[PDB]
């Protein structure tokens, strides 16, 4: 990771964008000029973004790189700044850079921007216990668990991500700007301690609830929680719905598949006021009655409408065997299982028997 002779740029940066930021960076003429390592010692920080890189390769030889500002490139692979042991600033902003096993021995990195990465898996950060800012703004994240050790943040953006379980922030009293809008975030109960933060943004939650059975008459707590616990009420509430805390209630007469409400709390946590607003989303099955009767009473299943019904258990009756169940009880036609899947309505099938 050291020259020792005077080698031309492009022979240690082999991505031509990149070598280009170096010349630069360098005041060279050309990509083609030798440069000495007391040269490549003399960079702290390179700014380049938007600039069509594909690969970092070659800054492995660049000891003293304390900022870099990579956003709006072409990178996959960190690895080249795994020993960038200076590194203090790392923006990476619009890339495609999810594995973050090299980031593992920046132990003076301060402020990480990786934002709009497709990121998921934020395990990796558990290295970085130091970090000040930290940017995860629109990406795939839904575990938030690591961020319980990132007890130096003062800034953390969590935004536009799929976040409902915001726990493990409520031990990071450190923090002055926490931004969580565009999340699923229904319970802002992890929040109460955080007495120090200055901005605070909250809005545009969407949550959805796990599905339910239509019914005529639906009754759905209210899960929206202030930072007390106590509950948010309804701004609106959809179908004609109403509210009787604690609970959603709806007459819904027809089926329908799903019924929502809106809610909206202003809130002041620290000394910071946000508005917490968004939507609970209540997916409603549609599910009718089998019965199947046996010599004129009945056994009953509820089936989901368009899906496919499972038999029964067979009745048994000795000396005779099981044929089927039939649309009628002495007519119709049988029952196919595995081809003829729930009605849009109740319906009763009938046991026919026949001889041994």
């Amino acid at each position: 990771e050291t020259i020792t002779v005077p080698t031309p740029i492009k022979q240690i940066f082999s991505d031509d964008a990149f070598a280009e930021t170096i010349k630069d960076n360098l005041k060279k003429k050309s990509v083609t000029d030798a440069v000495t390592q007391n040269e490549l010692n003399s960079i702290d920080q390179i700014i380049a973004n938007n600039s069509d890189i594909k690969s970092v390769q070659g800054i492995q030889y660049l000891p003293n790189v304390t900022k870099l500002f990579l956003n709006g490139n072409k990178l996959t692979d960190i690895k080249p700044l795994a020993n960038l042991k200076n590194l203090g600033w790392l923006f990476l902003d619009e890339n495609k850079v999810k594995d973050l096993s090299s980031l593992k021995d920046l132990k003076k990195l301060k402020s990480l921007s990786l934002e709009h990465n497709g990121i998921s898996d934020i395990n990796g950060l558990v290295h970085l216990p130091q970090l000040e800012s930290l940017y995860l703004g629109n990406n795939k994240i839904t575990d938030i668990t690591v961020l319980s050790r990132l007890t130096k943040l003062d800034t953390l953006s969590l935004e536009d991500n799929q976040i409902s379980d915001i726990v493990p922030l409520a031990g990071l009293t450190k923090l002055q700007n926490l931004y969580l809008s565009k999340n699923h975030i229904s319970d802002l109960r992890a929040l109460a301690g955080l007495k120090n933060l200055d901005v605070l943004e909250l809005f545009s939650q969407e949550c959805l609830n796990k599905p339910i059975n239509h019914q005529s008459n639906l009754v759905v707590p209210n899960t929206v929680k202030n930072t007390d616990g106590s509950l948010v009420t309804p701004e609106i509430i959809s179908d004609d719905g109403d509210y009787e805390k604690p609970n959603v209630k709806w007459h819904l007469p027809e089926f329908t598949n799903e019924v929502s409400f809106i809610f909206y709390q202003p809130v002041t946590i620290g000394k910071a006021k946000a508005r917490f607003h968004g939507r609970v989303t209540q997916p409603l099955k549609e599910v009718y009655t089998v019965s199947y009767d046996v010599d004129g009473t009945e056994i009953k299943t509820k089936v989901e409408a368009g899906t496919r019904i499972t038999a029964p258990k067979p009745p048994t009756k000795q000396g005779y065997v099981f044929k089927g169940w039939y649309t009628e009880k002495n007519g119709g036609h049988e029952w196919n299982f595995n081809t003829d899947y729930m009605s849009g309505n109740d319906f009763t099938l009938y046991a026919v028997f026949k001889a041994e």
